[PDB]
């Protein structure tokens, strides 16, 4: 089985990796950037080799530097992470071809839904629900418009006369997505939702799970729909259907075939360990549990935490002269961001993601609220001012507030 | 109810309490002495009272002055964490008498546990399992001895012509205790137990939740003993009652009538917020759930991560150049530190407890081991080495070790 994974990525979710692997007794290969070097998983890692210099392009999406670092230190497998390669087909083609194994999805799958036309088709066939649509003439697409319903959206219009070069605009829908495993046994299984409606520039900021207002039989519907059709499309591995949920119906938008940033809010309410699960559903293993022993229990939420001004929102590299991190009870930090660590210009802005859980959203909420004010990274900016204006908004303590609601909200 | 604490303790359970205020919307009051002005929670409590001079018996023992600290402020409530004045009835006492709420038991019942005789009769008459003994004449006390069986201990004799200036001393326990809350609404409960075997001159090292071999039929039986116990004498608060075991008997030797140092482990494998309850119950609010509703799911581990040699165990006060403190998954962190604070050398040398938790006992301390080699306190000695040869010892890994093993393994 899996002796030896390639992480093929960086800063938290490599972290994340690492630790999994590690738990796992598995060895473990760090492709870093030149820039990379003092990364926190880098200086934690069996092996480590320099991929690349610091730009993206030229390190962390260089195929063939990857499949030689799995090549030269005799790996079996390949974590891409999320981001970078993680839905590069060519990529995953590749790995495999080159007899690695890589821990995702097959690359015909991940072509399938890397594609948002033939992705819906998939889903609409499989039963999921999606966003009513045309499933270049005047009075044809005028009747499809009008049969669908303005607003619409090419790809918006609000009205006919003005139809010009679709499917159903929805104007303030929520952003719940359902968690799913399914492994080479012929298994799926689903793992209650995550909202994860504030956003700017549809650039998620806080995640929490379960989703207010989300009842345990809706959940068990629209769930047992994406099991089935992780079945359907032959799915492997850990992925994620994204739906705009509004007036209580949902409508599918993506499937992220990878894992996801926000996986730790959905590991707090059901004990799952979904980086584990991937590495063990990689390896050939069934889930190692069944539909039944999911049980939904509290509630969590997640701050992404980013080096950035907390209103321009523009980036803040620098070195982190001071970090302290908060801790206690229902406070987990998942970071790979430590005191005198500098944080590059080159990539992302994530330094950390803050993840509180509860008995109840109300504790969530209070847990990460004080979390936050224990929390110090002094030398850059961050947006934890952010989070604490919203933490305290009174629509979001109400709960399901919508995906322009952040963005009116800063207005 | 408690609008306001006076939290009359410092280091890791003073933040702790101050925690579980803040989640509650209870104001806090941190007293401490000159050398503790940079505690964290002291930078982050609302009202700060200096108390005394550097050393306890002037500062936190210091009855007159906490008392002072909640009249002037116009506190509530008192919570005395562990050590210190926590189990010191005149305090209690005279808490109460000022018109103050003292978290913790009544007075009367702290000085009736606060005495091993008297405690050994109320638990020998409510129906507790106790260390068979004499519950000054020579054939008499020979008659006793006999009775009980050598090896015996005054208070260690193993024969008769040796019988100079009892009960009986058991060679190979293991330390296990139970946890319990009773409130003043009538009811009691027991949350499971933990292990403490892993000892040094009778301080604990690494605790744990549940216990190794005990069944949840054990667990009921000498849960439920220990919860009418609490009802019999009239319990407030939370409370363990710490057992030798040995050969499948449990054996009570003392209950501390206080929050415990490793109450954290008991927190992950029930989700019961302890210190919460604590607050709740001394504000008289009856406990927040039934017998019926706790089940134990997984497993937890603690290390104690003091400032000192770790063969030699001589203390390591000093400033802590650089913290790094480990995350994610299933780790937990209680600690005061922070990069570039001092440790001083007046008090204890605990600065921080790493508590692992793991759908299994395997998961927990492989999780401890990799939290371990992530955790950085750099500028003076941990045990963190101590901590690394335990876990890795195959005794510890099967499990079961007794209350001496570790002293012997250091042989």
């Amino acid at each position: 089985m899996l002796e030896k994974v390639v992480i093929a990525n960086r800063g938290e979710i490599a972290l994340r990796i690492l630790r999994a692997c590690k738990e796992l007794g598995i060895k473990t290969v760090a492709v870093h950037s030149t820039a990379d070097r003092d990364l926190k998983h880098v200086l934690l890692a069996d092996e480590t080799i320099c991929i690349g210099p610091a730009p993206s392009a030229k390190s962390y999406l260089n195929i063939p530097a990857i499949i030689a670092a799995a090549e030269v230190t005799g790996a079996d497998a390949i974590h891409p992470g999320y981001g970078f390669l993680s839905e590069n087909a060519d990529f995953a083609e590749q790995v495999e071809r080159s007899g690695f194994t890589f821990i995702g999805p097959t690359a015909d799958v991940i072509r399938l839904m890397g594609d948002k036309v033939s992705a819906i088709k998939a889903m609409k066939k499989a039963g999921v629900p999606c966003v009513p649509g045309s499933d270049n003439d005047i009075a044809k697409n005028k009747e499809i418009a009008k049969r669908i319903g303005y607003p619409i959206i090419i790809k918006v219009v609000r009205s006919e006369d003005a139809l010009e070069e679709m499917e159903k605009y929805l104007e303030n829908p929520r952003h719940v997505e359902i968690q799913v495993l399914a492994d080479t046994h012929g298994n799926a299984v689903y793992l209650a939702e995550r909202d994860c409606s504030m956003q700017r520039r549809h650039q998620k900021v806080v995640e929490e799970a379960p989703a207010p207002g989300i009842t345990e039989e809706v959940r068990r519907d629209i769930g047992s729909r994406c099991a089935n059709a992780c079945v359907e499309i032959g799915y492997r591995g850990a992925g994620t259907f994204e739906f705009l949920y509004e007036n209580g119906e949902f409508y599918f938008i993506e499937m992220n075939t990878r894992i996801q940033v926000e996986h730790p809010v959905t590991e707090m309410i059901t004990g799952v360990d979904l980086v584990k699960e991937q590495l063990r559903i990689a390896a050939g293993l069934p889930i190692s549990f069944k539909q039944e022993d999911i049980k939904v229990k509290g509630h969590a939420m997640e701050c992404r935490i980013n080096a950035e001004d907390p209103k321009t929102f523009l980036p803040s590299p620098g070195k982190v002269n001071h970090l302290h991190s908060p801790g206690g009870l229902g406070v987990r930090w998942d970071s790979h961001v430590y005191g005198g660590y500098t944080v590059p210009p080159h990539y992302d802005s994530m330094i950390a993601k803050l993840i509180t859980y509860g008995d109840t959203r109300e504790v969530a909420i209070r847990r990460m609220q004080n979390a936050l004010s224990e929390t110090i990274i002094d030398g850059i900016k961050t947006n934890i001012p952010l989070h604490e204006l919203i933490l305290e908004d009174e629509n979001f303590q109400k709960g399901g507030t919508n995906i322009h609601y952040l963005e009116k909200k800063l207005g």
